[PDB]
């Protein structure tokens, strides 16, 4: 037989094969293959197949994989400071998350991350800004978030933003949300288009209201010791395609988002887009703003907003 690659890593992640995300991450393990002469093998684990979120957090901390993409705001519980992206409204343009993300904020986060001992390449690759969609009826204003219980992924920050929204939401890993919409255990969810799309979550779900509420990525994490384990000459060249990956997925990503609306609309979702300044002015009254000023600290809270202030 052909002797295993000298380095043969597993990559895990968390959504469907035909999401970005699985598609360039395939034409990225192809690359190293051939540019390492075949001494790296990225072997990918798409849509939870070795685990959920949570159990591959643990998994990337403890070396039972090699590489996992997250969102910054599921591995706060393990590096605080990394949900700080997802402040609710927030940024008002890619433009002003991308220069963020790849300056002074994202280097912030990654440089807290590297404290907690992970490695993180330095491009976050996208998700999106994120709407909601239900089962019962649309949200117009931050009145229908009352009592509606809501799927978030498991963060501390999911969970206080949607409770300053006086809804009840249950924290549940991606892999069982379509199932728990199906079955009606939460009534909603919330996730960027490219989301709902690539995951079917139209197949059990009514409406879709573009709330806007969020922005969020996924940090591509790797496990430190394999990546040390690495040669340099190996590092960088695995470096250089994973961030090019990375560049080339939030191209398709932004896409998607921008243009699934019309799409999405003739497969079973019904669209509102409701006033977005209440939802905002809610959030500052059930004191959510103060509350992650007071937790990231003055410096922190500080450069999010130098970072959201920018205008071009
Ligand atoms: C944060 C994240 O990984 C997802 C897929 O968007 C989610 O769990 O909803
Ligand atoms: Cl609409």
């Amino acid at each position: 037989s052909m002797a295993e690659a000298e380095f043969v890593y597993k990559y895990a992640n968390n959504l469907p094969d035909t999401h970005p995300m699985n598609i360039r991450a395939r034409e990225m393990a192809a690359a190293i293959k051939a540019e390492t002469n075949g001494r790296v093998q990225i072997d990918i684990f798409p849509s939870n197949q070795l685990g959920s979120d949570t159990d591959m957090l643990s998994q990337i901390r403890s070396g039972g994989v090699e590489f996992f993409t997250l969102s910054g705001l599921i591995l706060s519980t393990l590096v605080p400071a990394a949900s700080i992206n997802g402040i609710g409204f927030a940024f008002p343009d890619y433009d002003t998350v991308w220069k963020a993300m790849d300056g002074e904020l994202g280097g912030y986060v990654r440089g807290e991350i590297g404290k907690a001992g992970l490695v993180v390449m330095d491009k976050i690759w996208d998700n999106g800004f994120r709407q909601t969609t239900t089962s019962t009826r649309p949200i117009t204003g931050p009145d229908d978030f009352k009592g509606l219980k809501i799927r978030v992924p498991v963060s501390p920050l999911w969970t206080s933003m949607f409770k300053a929204f006086d809804a009840s939401p249950a924290s549940i890993n991606f892999s069982e949300v379509y199932s728990a919409l199906q079955t009606k255990v939460v009534e909603g969810q919330e996730n960027p288009l490219a989301i709902i799309s690539t995951a079917k979550l139209y197949e059990v779900q009514k409406y879709c209201s573009l709330t806007n509420h969020m922005w969020d990525g996924f940090w591509f994490l790797a496990n430190r010791r394999a990546w040390e384990r690495l040669p340099a000459d190996l590092r960088d060249i695995v470096a250089r395609n994973i961030n090019a990956a990375g560049v080339n997925q939030r191209a398709d990503v932004a896409k998607l988002n921008a243009g699934l609306k019309d799409e999405l609309a003739t497969k079973g979702l019904t669209f509102n887009q409701p006033t977005i300044g209440p939802f905002r002015d809610k959030l500052r009254a059930a004191g959510f703003y103060a509350e992650w000023k007071g937790k990231y600290g003055e410096q922190a809270w500080s450069l999010l907003e130098k970072s959201v202030g920018k205008l071009a």
